[PDB]
């Protein structure tokens, strides 16, 4: 049986700018590097970057809607949002909802999320307005 | 100050065998379903699945290196990848090794892995044997 996320993988084109962005920037713990890769965590996370001649800079337009949300608290939430604003982070999406989200791009486009809450959390809230369709098992 | 991954989302082009191959082949708890996603979890890992017709299916070859990676016990990462290849799932390549995985496609052609061992036992297994360049940290 699976038990969780054991790593994330990101592809990257570059890795130095990578690596000062998911370290420095996001304050991510750089854990080793090699000519090809590096390792980080984030909490339990355990992040990947793999440098790879395949992948292209993306514009938010040309990517489907796949992306990787961190966690943080309501109190650190606007703080850390004006952080990235003010190194000139490019946001892909607004939070049209009710929740704290952040959508924001890392260096070769893959889309990010910065969200307040948990699963527990949004299945309460479903419960009492759901979408279109909604079945809970 | 960021604390792990708070969620994974995946665009997929159609819910229903996308909700099939999560669920019943990988065994992942399935909390809500409705007309345009899905929600799924995996231990602690909060999965969604939102229908997006821009999801194009590519070959493994001309997509880049970015995977998730899910954790299963050594007890059990045989068994199961058998029963993988025995359902037909597609297989990939990643371009070097990182210990006990198996590589795998989902319906869309997002790029998974089973894999054994935490990023503690990794890094001491690099240092047993480096990639070109490694240093840690
Ligand atoms: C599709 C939408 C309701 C959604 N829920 O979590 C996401 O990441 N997107
Ligand atoms: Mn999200
Ligand atoms: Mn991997």
């Amino acid at each position: 049986m699976l038990s969780g996320l054991n790593h994330l993988t990101l592809a990257v084109s570059q890795l130095a700018p990578s690596v000062a962005f998911y370290q420095q920037l996001l304050g991510m713990t750089l854990h080793a590097r090699w000519d090809s890769g590096a390792y980080l965590s984030c909490g339990d996370l355990w992040l990947c970057l793999s440098l790879d001649p395949q992948r292209r800079v993306t514009p938010p337009e040309e990517s489907d809607y796949t992306h990787y949300a961190f966690s943080i608290s309501e109190a650190d939430f606007a703080s850390f949002a004006a952080r990235l604003e003010a190194a000139g982070v490019a946001v892909w999406k607004l939070n049209r909802s009710e929740g704290a989200s952040h959508y924001f791009l890392d260096p070769d486009g893959h889309k990010l999320e910065l969200h307040v809450g948990s699963l527990a959390q949004r299945l309460a809230a479903c419960r009492e307005q759901p979408y279109k369709g909604m079945v809970f098992f």
